């Protein structure tokens, strides 16, 4: 059954809740984004109405075949009504098509849902800036003072000047780059565009860039393997084994694979700078872990919910233990005596 955390108060809508059949009352289906956790339950044969960002609808129609006439896309940063109820969708700066979306109660409360995001203070000045907020729906993922990582930007940085050392030094490496899911192009975008290569993937991979609305597509991707210095690869096959089978398989124009696999969080953080970061090595394949997050650090998150200045919080995430939430509550407190809240 639907847990509280997916239901709107004083609305017909559910966020993010297509994996228990018919919820009873539920009027509008909101979807905050394409991952699978979200949108399970989703297939050509549902019938209500699902709102969503414009890129979250391409993946519906071409990757689920949901009917058109069940989609409704919604623009950003637009006050639109939906069922008789206002709504905003915002960027929740994750992955491509991903919102956050702020209700407009008819008795006078404001909630943001904030699916999942990483908190940035450009957010401080979108419509947020404009109302109070009542009840805050919160991407819990990293609610821990733990969980710190380094910038995307500086993540990137690396990335590029390791793979441009890399095949500067050797024209036949090859390098790959993991993925499972939408989210975190700009690792293997930025990647080909120092190389001055289109990456190579899948026909099901480029289909799925292909719904995004990325600029320029056409231009950086290629399902040519043949042609590319940087592949693509499921996340699964970012091992040893898998490596040197792939190797195999490029009939010996390379010798040598370097490999980028961006994980949110490893420990490896609590001891090491981004700077200081080296792969795992066997033979002529190299291996990164680089820590590319599309969920807010704890800091980011506490700097959100400290200028927002909500009445309530609700997590979405790390919700089912004991331990788990009392852990979040407890911050959440702090953060409150803190701010003066
Ligand atoms: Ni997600």
């Amino acid at each position: 059954t639907c847990p509280f955390y997916k239901k709107i108060p004083g609305t017909g809508f559910t966020v993010d809740a297509f994996q228990y059949g018919v919820v009873e009352g539920c009027t509008a289906y909101f979807l905050t984004h394409f991952h699978s956790d979200h949108y399970a339950g989703l297939s050509k044969h549902f019938t209500f109405p699902v709102y969503c960002s414009e890129i979250t609808g391409n993946l519906l129609k071409n990757k689920l075949h949901v009917q058109e006439q069940y989609i409704h896309p919604l623009p950003l940063d637009t006050e639109c009504i939906v069922n008789g109820v206002k709504v905003v969708l915002l960027d929740a700066n994750h992955c491509p098509g991903a919102v956050m979306i702020l209700f407009y109660l008819p008795n006078g409360t404001v909630i943001l849902h904030t699916g999942d995001f990483r908190a940035d203070p450009s957010m401080e000045r979108s419509l947020l800036a404009d109302q109070k907020v009542h009840m805050l729906y919160l991407d819990t993922t990293y609610c821990s003072p733990e969980y710190t990582f380094p910038s995307q930007q500086e993540v990137i940085r690396f990335a590029i000047n390791t793979a441009f050392e890399a095949v500067t030094l050797n024209p036949h490496a090859l390098v790959v780059c993991g993925t499972y899911s939408i989210g975190k192009e700009k690792v293997f975008l930025a990647i080909a565009d120092v190389l001055g290569s289109k990456v190579g993937m899948s026909q099901e991979k480029y289909k799925t860039l292909q719904c995004l609305n990325i600029p320029e597509i056409n231009s950086l991707i290629t399902t040519d393997m043949c042609s590319s210095l940087v592949h693509l690869l499921p996340m699964m096959q970012i091992n040893f084994k898998g490596l040197q089978s792939h190797l195999k398989k490029c009939g010996g124009k390379y010798n040598q694979i370097l490999a980028f696999r961006p994980t949110g969080w490893t420990h490896s953080n609590k001891f090491t700078r981004i700077a200081d970061v080296i792969p795992q090595t066997k033979g002529n394949i190299s291996i990164y872990g680089i820590p590319y997050s599309e969920h807010s650090s704890y800091l980011e998150m506490k700097r959100f919910v400290q200028w927002l200045k909500p009445q309530k919080i609700i997590p979405t995430v790390n919700v089912g233990t004991w331990k788990s939430r009392s852990t979040m509550e407890k911050y959440f407190r702090e953060w409150k005596l803190e701010a003066g809240y």
